[PDB]
């Protein structure tokens, strides 16, 4: 009752400051890797003070895509993504990328790829590092029983997600808000004080505008963010799948050293510096966010650590100052065009994220919240828009990078389709009887090996269910039944659309299929979820 | 996929505005009632002009509970907490709350609640409001489907209740961050735009400070306060079933009428308006908040309807008042004391409430959001304090008013007791027969009305599940199998500690039993949850 509170307590401030920590020190180490590259620059002639800039960038983009390959690839690419897949219910089968070896290919692929000029974010990058952070505190006794209970897992799990954010915008409720609209599926309420209590820990680890309401013309900025964050999943998808179609098995430094060079060149006529200058209110800006559209979208599909939120930042405020521009004459000088770009970095990241937080997430920063209201509906126009069009660029990087995902259904399975149609017969796979002598169990144990459950059924065979591990391997350490896990077993008519739905909210790895009392298959989650596995 | 977006966004929206706009009418209401009592009193002699105050705000406590008496008695207290029950999966059980006379003895009641001078809020019996316009919408045509469908009816019940909140704090984001905290029990991502478009559409409808970071004091005043939230709602509890074991049956105006006299004397030496001013940083005192402890905690008992959100924003700032006064001298002149009552008044409704959504709820409202960090901290310490003593004051208003509520436990059951310790008998229990020929299944169907699934088992039982009206009644009308329902079955050894969890995610009326097989009881959802029905 109160050392459940203490334990909990004491795990979620060791998670938020440490995490908040880490963070601290990758954001130090990019801010200092960018100042040494720059004096490699200022100390040759002027000629080649430009190129030495561009060969230092492309080499630390090099040593990035290498970070990833020479300890572990599971590191490349966003993380969030990989982790919506781990708190869908396949937490046994990603566990790999939670592997302390993989927070280093994540920790130096970051630092290396910003270091290097990519046009490339953290926010993804850094949840995935707070999980693996979150995920060795577990090895300590007093945390271990955190990670066995499913629930308790899941929770906790999804604080590191939220301290992994909050401190990536540094903003605290902006960043547990984003937590729960993106990783989640559903949520669980009580976590929101464990994800509150892990964000504001690192807060103090850390501690150590005005737009008028001519809404009107603000929502549809809102409407067409929606369908620009919606062009945008559109592209990073397009440009990534027609590199695997076509020109597949391109390898690691010369498609990574290609866009390092392509950027740095494309960019120049051309981070936090540009945005806060933009919300100022006070040609050459049509085609600013026009090529970043193109060369961060092409840049997330990229073999490395790489986050979405501060450079969709940077091109949502572009186009909402374009827009911003464009009504400052149409509707005379009593129109701003500062605040126009506040609601473009905003509803284009909620296009492209659909978190309506991000409303939240730029009052918290440097916003005043003079009126949430004007910003709070465009905010949610682009997503009701660009929810029409698109998935969400975090699924739409689910699906793309082929993961694990309980509530995407398997693309070649109708929601009509019979549990029949999908079962497994039992035959093929492994029973057991309450008849069987000792002499007999030991053969399923070692033939089929990593076999957790075992469905036991009598002659004529009908429903029951036992443990493998915990009791047969011990009451073998003697030499059956009672039971000890009940399965969630389903009727032989049962279709998809329900067994789907059994897979979401209760999570399980099996389903049993009862077919006139008898055992009559079982149901892989692999069987109805969009898995890619491998 | 478009027909389906503009349907359920036409609906939020026609909510949304038609629930902040009975609102609007209901402040409308109570701001011309208080009035027409301050001219009755003004009009006699200044001795008589002062008991014409008195008598007045009886009789009108006296209307209050007989609005609910001879309209429906179902509309007495909250309401939030008879919602909260709805939502858990009770919408089968409590419909009854939602029926259209239950809207005017709520808002009847409501008027004359304030009116009558009782220290009475509206956050709960305005969401109750919401709740049953959202009801009526559902019975056109075009909105049917959005009741008929229980995912979809759940997520749009919650927008009544976020739109319910948001308006009754006007704070569009604050609303429906505090709705997701108290009304939900898990929360579909998905709902929280449909919430969101719902509260801000009222929002639009409607629209027509400093602390500083001597944050270490304002965690001690989080501390304490918690500590006088869970004695807050232990009062509420105590006072109540004191009510009902001793002095049982009193009835009505009797105890109205005395709360209502017994009140306007109580308050002899001394809403919105107190606030603000205890919020300016500029003995009589200390009773000020204490006297309205015990009257708010006695008033929210009463056969009436009662919210509890902005009386106990009073008894915070007071009691924040009181320590920034007293940290006034401890510390010197650095410390300002109106501060103390802002972190006061949110961090003792997050003492009642347990939402960490009061936090924001106070910045929307007038505060300007210098800093979250120090206040969302105080506001987090209260409620794992008061969430060490206490359950939420809604929750132990489901206790003490004993309405079905799924997530907590049957007084009288652990969750170690075996399905079969609770399980029904199929004998008593109807079922049903493949065999059993059409002058057979016309018995059951009359001797058990009301009954909406029949379980099909072979002769020697064996497991299958048929609907009852929609297929039998209908393959009756030409004069069986196959099935079209799948019903949650677990084994008979399947313990409490499971069947509860199944009741709650799942969410269904029943579940049924399997011993080796066959068909042996019936779990009813009263049989696990604190259900007090009636
Ligand atoms: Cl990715
Ligand atoms: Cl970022
Ligand atoms: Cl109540
Ligand atoms: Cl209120």
């Amino acid at each position: 009752s109160l050392m459940y509170l203490l334990r909990l307590v004491c795990f979620l401030t060791l998670l938020g400051v440490t995490a908040a920590l880490f963070i601290f020190a990758v954001d130090l180490a990019v801010h200092g890797l960018e100042e040494l590259r720059m004096k490699i620059s200022r100390l040759a002639g002027r000629f080649a003070g430009y190129i030495l800039y561009v060969v230092s960038g492309v080499a630390l983009c090099l040593l990035s895509t290498f970070w990833c390959a020479v300890l572990s690839t599971e590191a490349e690419g966003s993380g969030l993504p990989q982790m919506k897949s781990i708190l869908s219910g396949f937490y046994d089968k990603m566990r790999s990328a939670l592997e302390l070896r993989v927070l280093f290919a994540k920790a130096l692929g970051l630092i290396c790829a910003i270091g290097g000029g990519l046009p490339v974010g953290w926010e993804g990058p850094n949840v995935h590092i707070a999980c693996i952070i979150a995920h060795q505190f577990y090895r300590l006794g007093v945390f271990k029983e955190l990670c066995t209970d499913r629930a308790l897992r899941l929770q906790t799990l999804a604080a590191a997600c939220a301290v992994g954010l909050a401190s990536s915008f540094g903003a605290p409720l902006g960043g547990v808000l984003y937590s729960i609209e993106t990783i989640a599926s559903f949520y669980l309420v009580q976590a929101f004080w464990k994800g509150v209590l892990s964000a504001l820990s690192g807060a103090i680890v850390y501690e150590l505008d005005v737009s008028r309401t001519q809404t009107l013309l603000y929502a549809i900025l809102g409407a067409l963010m929606g369908v620009l964050g919606a062009l945008f999943i559109r592209c990073v998808r397009s440009i990534y799948e027609l590199r695997m179609r076509h020109y597949p098995g391109t390898n690691r430094y010369f498609l990574v050293g290609v866009v390092a060079l392509f950027a740095s060149a494309l960019q120049y006529p051309f981070p936090r510096a540009t945005i806060n200058d933009l919300f100022k209110a006070v040609t050459e800006l049509i085609l600013m966010p026009i090529i970043k559209f193109i060369l961060v979208a092409l840049s997330i599909g990229l073999p490395l650590p790489a986050g979405v939120f501060v450079p969709s930042f940077l091109i949502g405020a572009g186009f909402g100052r374009l827009y911003g521009e464009l009504m400052r004459v149409v509707f005379g000088n009593a129109i701003v065009p500062g605040s126009y770009a506040v609601v473009g970095a905003a509803a284009f990241t909620a296009g492209v994220t659909r978190a309506l937080s991000c409303a939240v997430i730029i009052f918290e920063v440097t916003g005043q919240i003079r009126h949430l209201v004007p910003v709070l509906i465009s905010v949610l126009l682009a997503v009701i828009v660009g929810n029409a069009f698109n998935r969400s660029l975090y699924e739409t990087l689910v699906l793309m990078k082929h993961l694990p995902y309980m509530p995407i259904l398997r693309r070649d399975r109708s929601p009509e389709m019979t549990a029949r149609e999908i079962m497994h017969p039992i035959e093929g796979e492994p029973h057991l009887f309450p008849d069987s002598e000792p002499q007999h169990i030991k053969g399923i144990l070692e033939k089929f090996p990593n076999r957790l459950v075992f469905p036991v059924i009598d002659a004529n065979g009908y429903l029951l269910g036992a443990i493998s591990r915990k009791e047969i391997v011990d009451r073998l350490q003697h030499v059956v039944v009672p039971c000890d896990v009940s399965p969630i077993v389903v009727t032989s008519y049962s279709l998809v659309r329900q067994l789907h739905f059994l897979f979401v909210m209760l999570m399980p790895s099996m389903i049993y299929v009862t077919e006139r009392g008898k055992l009559v298959g079982i149901v892989e989650r692999e069987d109805v979820a969009y898995g890619y596995s491998n």
